[PDB]
């Protein structure tokens, strides 16, 4: 049980300019010009008071994690409307990218993505943190060969000698959820593995919707009768076998993020043995530095 | 809206002897020998007529509060110069103690202090009283493990169905003050929470001066641009996150004294997970009784 000495940097709204609306709470593309530092950092700005407790728990989790495959918070801004300042991921979330480039994505990208998401999830294991909302919609694309886990709205830090997180009520994404989570609201790192399983499936199917046209009220019944999502077209049995293991009912039986890194990594060395696919800014951009190069 | 049946005990100056000057109005160390009661109570004696209205409003507030973490008035003395008789806090105020023992104070003390000040502030919520001058200089140390809130010069009792106290003019300690208080002279229990935030910061920094070398005229501007006090060295992010919430702009968004007790309490159970610190009378003293044991 070690002390968490992450820094939370508070920013002035004078130091950053919004530019466009990425979404609509309400994310903006922007540029952050710190202190007096001859650098301009491209940022995404997330702009009650239930919403405030929520958004500062998120800030807390996000500040205390540091990994190349995990979303980077640059700071907050304590304006009336609280603001999260994050690294800009120009290519948006992975669900969309995969849908918008369905026709042009190869084995090599797909597998490396499975690797990079496992690396991020393993780091979250190490930090004893449990994401609880892993899905392709919650992976961001920095560049097409570099993705990051994001959206820690539901993330929970595991306590001392505590291995489960019993949830209360609350709206939850059922179709990504493990069975123990859905019946008993228990959440573990293994639980997160189940969702990994479905995230991989979103990717292999180029962005299909798990259990399309089915009731979330049904899902639990299905899972228990022993149904799972079907084998995508693109998938060697080697790959599908890995998803299926993520959906084992005995959570301890599933693979650890550690092993998933190793497995997808071996595969990414000979991508086409494992997936069978047909076809295999602006302004004064001079002091621009990406968040990854802006440390402190 | 219930009747306030506090007692105000009037004392003869014949019943108490001054001994030394604690400060220079003009506080004295002294001993109070009541009635005919075989007890000697160590007291601090605070010795126009603007000053008199002021000092009897203080007496009023102080008489009507009763908590282990709130300064205890023993009575007044209606001599030409009006006198407040209080419990003696031998170790003086907390700002000084923390400065004078900078090098020797641990996580455990610091956190328990944050707890005891929250307990006192919550009691003041219950009694519908608003302190308006909370700061480390206005906490007294009875023993190093037992502190009390003091100085009710500015305290105001909230009325019937009244939730704010609009102030008039008057000199005010800006650097401890909430933003709504400073722009609009509004004061709430939440407002007091902001000051708690800074009181905690005084303690974590071992007695630094908030916003050193800055103009009180600036402060308001800063707070609004979204700057706050920086994260002290000693502080887990867990602790700092709590201060920052106390300085939220939407007062309703800040934590209640209730929650602050709970939070600091959890932390005081494993002090070093949360703070990272290097090094973690006289005469016939026979009928001496401390004020806390002198009831009526």
């Amino acid at each position: 049980e070690a002390p968490n000495q992450a820094l939370l940097r508070i920013l002035k709204e004078t130091e950053f300019k919004k530019i466009k609306v990425l979404s609509s709470g309400t994310v903006y593309k922007g540029l952050w010009i710190p202190e007096g530092e001859k650098v301009k950092i491209p940022v995404a700005i997330k702009e009650s008071p239930k919403a405030n407790k929520e958004i500062l728990d998120e800030a807390y989790v996000m500040a205390s994690v540091d990994n190349p495959h995990v979303c980077r918070l640059l700071g907050i801004c304590l304006t009336s409307t609280v603001q999260l300042i994050m690294q800009l991921m120009p290519f948006g979330c992975l669900l969309d990218y995969v849908r918008e480039h369905k026709d042009n994505i190869g084995s090599q990208y797909l597998l490396n993505w499975c690797v990079q998401i496992a690396k991020g999830m393993n780091y979250l294991e190490d930090r004893r943190l449990v994401h609880r909302d892993l899905a392709a919609r919650n992976v961001l694309v920095k560049t097409p060969q570099h993705v990051k886990i994001t959206d820690f709205g539901l993330a929970k830090l595991l306590g001392a000698e505590e291995k489960e997180y019993h949830a209360e009520g609350g709206k939850v994404p059922i179709k990504w959820m493990a069975l123990e989570s859905i019946l008993h609201r228990i959440y573990t790192h293994q639980s997160d593995v189940w969702s990994y399983g479905v995230t991989v499936w979103e990717l292999m199917t180029f962005g299909s919707k798990p259990y399309d046209g089915i009731p979330a009220s049904e899902i639990s019944s299905i899972l228990e009768k022993g149904e799972r999502l079907p084998q995508p077209p693109i998938c060697t049995i080697d790959v599908y076998m890995i998803m299926v293991k993520c959906w084992m009912i005995d959570a301890d039986s599933r693979p650890k993020f550690r092993e998933l890194i190793i497995e997808f990594s071996k595969m990414a060395r000979d991508p086409q043995r494992y997936l069978v696919i047909q076809g295999d800014d602006e302004e004064d951009m001079d002091d621009v530095v990406d968040a990854d190069e802006y440390l402190i």
